[PDB]
């Protein structure tokens, strides 16, 4: 319940405007606890994997080009539903059309260019996770904070 | 019209994460006027007669318990539409559900930790005042600014 | 599409406010460029023509009186549907309904003292940046950031 | 000992600028607990009693007047050297001479708008605090943060 | 004489790098007001009169075509002692030696890219407003802020 | 050489207040580009071997203990002279003394919880840096940005 993970990624032109810890504190802030953080540079067949589900899409070849093309820092939060809380907090799809106060809407403006990616849901948040950190680069006894949780 | 008020009342949660100066700071950027102000410890009387419309409730006792834990800092502000405004500014019920921007939003995940109380009607405001402060401890004239009103 | 441009304009109730360089920033953040800026008293005249659609208005003679009362910072962004983008991040007319995020919903109560101006299509905007700036006023060979746009 | 206190007042002037959050939260991120804290509008006893120390001051009929001109919110902060700290914080007497990052520094320009006062040892702060705060308005329970303190 | 007056310039580095709303707040903030501002690109002979000091240096023809390379946005700025603050609040000529808290302290690192240019005396000011800004750009009627000036 | 690197690492603590963003950020501001991220929970053998400089102290078993007590963020920034930057970014060994705007200056009081460690001297870096990071877990590209180097 309060142990739910979702992994999210600072893709490159976050990392390239200097955006990671914005990003990172926004969901410390939020209460989320972060179990898992690295930067790197993903592998064409990680970036393929992570957007697999897109393979098909006229776009998916530019993406993972994109996603490959620089340092990105992967992270894992854990939080009550911080799968979908994680998600309104980044915006939606279109930057432009992502509210203020949130990420995208705060920070982009061009769909190949939206900052920060993050699991959709709780399945696809595992199937990330474990394709993105190896278990020991995770923690585990992980104790809820009293003023977070009741 | 302009000179209404709500009360507010930064939770022990809120307290304990240190996070009082942010909230009065965003209320006081909205331009609403702070008419009364003062950290205490609820006693268990004034916290089930500020949330004496859930008595019935299966968590009320909880909520009690919690509301008196520790150190609360009660604020009262002033200003046009404050009562509705000050909602908005705060969030919904669910932290979760809270939008981006908003206190909740972006600092809370949990009901039970909910980081700030406020009045949701100008009903409940006058009485949640009158409960919490003494005529003694609001300003009096207070006016208007030309910057923020008409 | 790329080079769309919107017209904004910190009213003089957002400039006495020290408003003007959260604004700015806010909209630098947002990735939009910047190519025309400067701080007027606006004329009636200027006033009159900005918001000559609301003439018939009882407010409309308020309305230019205020803007010709004091200093003006003249804005002119340029990006991927920054004209609708720019609106977003500004709010609604009504401050108190403008959701937090947002200039309005941040800073703002009051219809008459809404902190900013801005154009609300791009037809409003051609009009608006000819009649605010000067031809040579504005930034010409504006070159796309590789980090906001594909 | 980290139960040290010491005496912090935010001007009227610090009030008027809705400088009050931004305080209070700088304090809060230093680790510092704020043990008491109200608003109201000092008495002339009130500010002759603070700062008597200047009686025999050119300026001391002014300062007077001014401190019991509008609201002053007056709190106190516990925690390890809280009043040579809190000075440092705070600034220098002059604001222009104020280092950038302090509270003066970044806001103030006036000796007469030097927005926030505070003890200048702990003889002062014990006899300002026991003068602005009734022992029933200050927190007894003082409890040490493990993340702060070793 | 709270109508002292200097002349800043952030550098096209600042402007690329998006900081021209962060600076300008921070003068903002201080209580400093904005008395002339506007964004161009400057010409040779202007850059060359604003730093003919350094006519005699290895780096001057360097400095002159930086200058020039790109939009900036010049400002001037009045209030008391606002020429030194605006100094202090930038740093020193170094930016790795400026301290945090300081434009440069917290921006930069080369000497090259020092974000922002400013007047280092009143004579320098009122010869850099003059070079930069006519008479009809600059704000007339000086009002002082009873809440930053007694 | 705009190449030289340093280690930084944000102790249990400041993990645990959450400001690994907070910190992150502001050497993002600065230039600094981070070429090595991970979160780990240290091991006797690497605490005792980053602090041998201290074995000789009555604190050292003490520090060993605290530094494997939780997690921590270890990152590698590179840049001009970044390793004496980091240090006054960072402050001085005790938090009560860092000034205002620096890292424990606004967020410390403890020297036992002073939030972030750093190298003190390019060789003391060298060591730190490849006992903490393989090389593979560094970024080997090392690009330099116009906008902050000539
Ligand atoms: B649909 P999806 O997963 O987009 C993934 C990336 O695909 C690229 N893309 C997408 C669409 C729909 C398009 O029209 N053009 C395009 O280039 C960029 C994406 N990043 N995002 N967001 O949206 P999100 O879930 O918001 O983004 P991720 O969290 O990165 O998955
Ligand atoms: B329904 P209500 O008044 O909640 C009051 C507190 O009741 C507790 N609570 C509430 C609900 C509905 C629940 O399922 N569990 C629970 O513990 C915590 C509340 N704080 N809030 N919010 O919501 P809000 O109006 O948003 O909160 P307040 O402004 O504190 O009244
Ligand atoms: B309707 P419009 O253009 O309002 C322009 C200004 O008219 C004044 N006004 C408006 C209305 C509707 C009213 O009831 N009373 C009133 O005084 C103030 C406006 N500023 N705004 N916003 O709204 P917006 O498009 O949000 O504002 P602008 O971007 O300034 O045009
Ligand atoms: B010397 P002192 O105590 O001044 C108190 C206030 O008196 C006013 N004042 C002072 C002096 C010396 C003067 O020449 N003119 C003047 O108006 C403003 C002060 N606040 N400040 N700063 O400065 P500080 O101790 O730094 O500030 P406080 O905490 O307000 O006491
Ligand atoms: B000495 P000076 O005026 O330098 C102006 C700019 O000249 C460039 N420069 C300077 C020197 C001395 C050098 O060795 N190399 C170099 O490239 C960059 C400068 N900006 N700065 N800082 O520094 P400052 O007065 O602090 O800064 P400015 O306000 O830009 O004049
Ligand atoms: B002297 P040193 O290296 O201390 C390292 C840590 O040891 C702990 N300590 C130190 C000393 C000297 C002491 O008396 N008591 C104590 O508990 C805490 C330290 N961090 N700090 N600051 O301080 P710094 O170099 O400023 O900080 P580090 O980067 O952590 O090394
Ligand atoms: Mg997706
Ligand atoms: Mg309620
Ligand atoms: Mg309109
Ligand atoms: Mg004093
Ligand atoms: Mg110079
Ligand atoms: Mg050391």
């Amino acid at each position: 319940v309060n142990k739910e993970r979702t992994f999210l990624a600072v893709k490159p032109d976050g990392v390239a405007r200097g955006l990671v810890g914005e990003i990172i504190a926004r969901y410390e802030k939020k209460g989320f606890v972060l179990v898992g953080l690295k930067q790197l540079v993903p592998t064409k067949d990680l970036a393929e994997s992570h957007y697999a589900e897109h393979k098909e899409r006229p776009w998916f070849g530019g993406l993972v080009s994109f996603i490959t093309s620089g340092p990105v820092v992967a992270m894992v939060f854990e939080g009550k539903g911080v799968v979908a809380s994680a998600r309104l907090m980044i915006g939606v799809t279109n930057p432009l059309a992502s509210a203020p106060g949130s990420i995208r809407g705060d920070f982009g403006v061009d769909v190949g260019r939206s900052i920060i990616g993050g699991s959709d849901s709780v399945e696809s948040a595992n199937r990330e996770i474990a394709l993105w950190f190896k278990p020991e680069e995770l923690l585990t006894e992980v104790k809820p904070n009293p003023n977070l949780y009741e």
